[PDB]
């Protein structure tokens, strides 16, 4: 069984965030296609573990913050998959941007929506930068060796 | 003076988003180096004159957001610079996303922020993907023939 | 009017496709938009002035071959607008190659069709790397400072 | 043995085209460098099963050409290598734009020619987005995982 | 006339740079085809106006080093055109790496060599990225609004 | 344990130069997380075992340069891992130029300096491109698999 890695996208800002970020984990875990261990999680990749919640005091260091967007970066590019764990109303900037970096680096961009969430609006540009969208229940599944071009099954604003 | 052309990453989902959006647009029809003419709006760019507004059925219409999101994508690629209105608290998935393929299309990526919001925290994906940050208040006088690199003088997170 | 240039991309191997190329020279010449001067026309931009139906031993020489490709190749990046005049039964792999290295730098992908053959079927893919496609008809009054996206009115295989 | 995956390029629509394309499939089967199981061959991933031959009223559906044409671009940016099963005197314009789009991604371009035809002149843009060609007979034992650059023993126009 | 933009890619480090130097500068203000006055001079744009031989406590700070080092890469991506003072026999890794950078954002390449030492070896890589290299002595009088493909009259190794 | 394959980046013109490469291959045979034999090495793999220092004759041929400059480019493109040995007081044009590249193309850009050089100055442009520096006595043991961006302990100029 071929292995891919990926790059863990996902808010972790608000309850919603946290829930999602924390099924699609468990769901990755499980996957077999997936190199869980190889594949980049912002979260575990911070500079020096700092999150400016934690260490506020990083809100201002330029050094801090340059090496943490490199680093984010880096872990896009160097890594099979692009995922996006997404909360149609509570979409995220940082992902967003983080997307569009996917897309200029040829990674396949999958979002992940919550099962009580799947159909709800989501924004064009997130709809058009996917190449694919599926619910939580779905991600343990997911064939990555064989990753396709889908639709969404739901709206857009 | 040399004119540059932009595309106008603006949200237009609140009061301050729409307030921030009026107030850059008056500002770049009074500063010299920029062809707001030949600009691309995507407010007045939408698809076959359609308002999705009047006719939120088209929301469903896979057809229409193709080519809403391919001439938004089109607007940027044939575009000197990337302009992003930006809101702190405010922050748009979408705008995100754009800023993310202005960047991959090699373009200068300025974000406005309000005066009365510069300073307020930024997403470190927003801070990393752009080339400059300024006030509402310098937009006018900007010179976009000569657009330097400089870090906002502001709060990440 | 600002004036923007292109690479003239077009076979030039059959009756139609010179009727065309003849066609679609003459409607840039009435253009307002396009600096045809500083455009890039493959035929007046062969290697060393030598012209290969004269000396076709050169179609064996490597070092001929790839400063052609290579002009070709900087016609594209070099020039702000991709142009394609396309005979849907005659169609190009060349133009083909072109079309694809011209999304990859970046350029709007313009094909023009004639008239008498606007509507006639065209491959998927040349359907799809194009940003618009347009009769030959409307050529002399496109806007090439605001070009935007659209579909063939027309079938695809 | 590390294993590569491809993306099969290759024409449908003309005699020598399929002979070939067969010939190079079975070619595929039997090299110990490739996994073809995770490969994309396009016919096997059009939206729906459709083909405009097969399903004519799909001649004139945008959606299943948008959806069909990102499945193939996706296909090209997700696999290892680009290959081109390619009849010199039948080239096709869809191929060509793919191995642009292979070229913007990155990927080893190789192109297949019929040891019959293998030899005759083919577009100079072919020749030049290409990396290496070689003769159908020499697939089975091609080494995906050292590819390298050599130029066409042949003609180009 | 249109003019074009460039960003000014030249060592400083010793005496037959510096010659160079001021003698494409010297050449570049003679060339009607340039708009030197909203062209990129990597010497001019010391960020944060801080002169790094006054104060080289500079070559440890991070942050000086990220701007400075974005500020040269948009300046590349910001003009139209990557100019190369290049000698041949004190080659320098920063102007390569920024040659690089070139071609990855489209631009056309263009070294130029004093008259005195053109002909001598030059770095293969350095042959390959460009598009053309001239002598001093042309510069003048080089038409930047049709840069052409040409090869080196000159040693490679 | 999965592998990683890389492109070995390293001038071979001084004394200095080649026993940096010689350490860094040693260190790459004994670090089980590279696929050496699957790896690019230009040495190995100019255009027939040219080199101008061994066949001088070559110095001139543009046939020969064309195929050497298009194989290094394949090398990185197709490999995971674009590897730097890097002298700072005896720094590469070529390798610079390489470095640039192997940056547009998404590829994990790791300098590998001798321990007896670590903490010596390098250009700002080196410094920049690369996402992590580290001595040579560190290869062996790199963990290809989990590639992540660190500062240089050291110096730019
Ligand atoms: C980058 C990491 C994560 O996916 C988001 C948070 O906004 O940005
Ligand atoms: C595209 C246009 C605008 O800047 C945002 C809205 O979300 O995305
Ligand atoms: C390059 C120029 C022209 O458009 C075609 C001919 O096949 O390719
Ligand atoms: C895309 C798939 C196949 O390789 C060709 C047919 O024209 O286009
Ligand atoms: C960046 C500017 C200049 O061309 C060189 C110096 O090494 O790199
Ligand atoms: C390309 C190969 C090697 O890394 C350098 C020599 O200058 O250029």
């Amino acid at each position: 069984m071929p292995k891919k890695t990926i790059y863990f996208g996902a808010g972790w800002f608000t309850d919603r965030q946290n829930k999602a970020y924390k099924e699609a984990m468990e769901a990755l875990k499980e996957n077999p296609t997936i190199d869980l261990e190889n594949s980049y999680v912002p979260l575990d990749n911070q500079y020096k573990g700092i999150r400016v919640d934690e260490h506020p005091e990083y809100l201002h260091d330029k050094v801090w913050a340059t090496a943490t967007y490199n680093n984010d970066l880096n872990g896009i590019k160097t890594n099979d998959i692009m995922l996006g764990v997404y909360i149609p109303d509570e979409e995220d900037v940082g992902l967003g941007m983080e997307l569009g970096y996917a897309l200029s680096q040829g990674k396949y961009v999958l979002l992940v929506i919550p099962d009580e969430d799947y159909g709800k609006p989501i924004n064009l540009m997130s709809w058009g930068v996917s190449d694919n969208v599926i619910k939580m229940s779905q991600l343990k599944d997911f064939n990555f060796n064989k990753p396709r071009f889908d639709f969404y099954e739901g709206a857009v604003y």
